[PDB]
């Protein structure tokens, strides 16, 4: 369904955000 | 659908958020 | 619809967040 | 509707989030 | 309804996040 | 219902996020 | 259901964000 697909897009975008936050943590402690 | 379109807009906005965080992680290094 | 409008308000608020996060990165460099 | 109203509550909270992030950006300078 | 109640819990959690971001900004000053 | 349960999971994950942001704030100062 | 499953994927991604933030906090302290 279109609605379920769009919710999965939201999840994927948040997994992007998480990756970016993990990079901030690594850049900080370095 | 209007609801699905709006959910995709939320996703797009979160992808903008992730890009911003990736830039923060880059800035934090140098 | 009222639900779709509210979801668009959520999207807009997140675009505000992204602009702010961008300004944080600029302030860092 | 109560669902639309709750979704608007979520957007309002995210606009709070953005305001605070804009304050972080100002503080980093 | 259960769905509206859960959405409000989501907003409540984001207000917590906003309060934490205001605190981070405060620490940065 | 499963949708309400999943929304409550999102709320709980955001409360996790808020706790972590509070830990960042603390670590800052 | 597909919608419920997608919503749980959003929650999973946010728990990923939380883990990353807990790592950022550990890095700020050292």
């Amino acid at each position: 369904g279109e609605i379920a697909k769009a919710l999965r897009e939201i999840a994927k975008a948040l997994r992007e955000c998480a990756w970016a936050h993990r990079e901030e943590a690594k850049a900080l402690r370095g």
